[PDB]
């Protein structure tokens, strides 16, 4: 039981927490999925990263970062 796809907010905060130096506008779904799948705390499904799944996480990263 780690970071879950539906739990995009906790993930968004995780991303901004670990990567406050990175701008979520320049971060694409691909790039984000690399780091989010690289997360040691991440534990759900590495393949079911639906676009809107990654998008929700990207959008919340935008929300937190700015």
């Amino acid at each position: 039981m780690g970071l879950k796809w539906t739990d995009s907010r906790e993930i968004g905060e995780a991303l901004y927490d670990a990567y406050p130096d990175l701008d979520p506008k320049t971060v694409r779904f691909t790039d984000m999925h690399q780091w989010i799948c690289d997360l040691e705390d991440f534990d759900d499904d590495p393949q079911a990263s639906n676009e809107k799944i990654l998008e929700a996480i990207l959008l919340v990263w935008l929300d937190e970062a700015e």
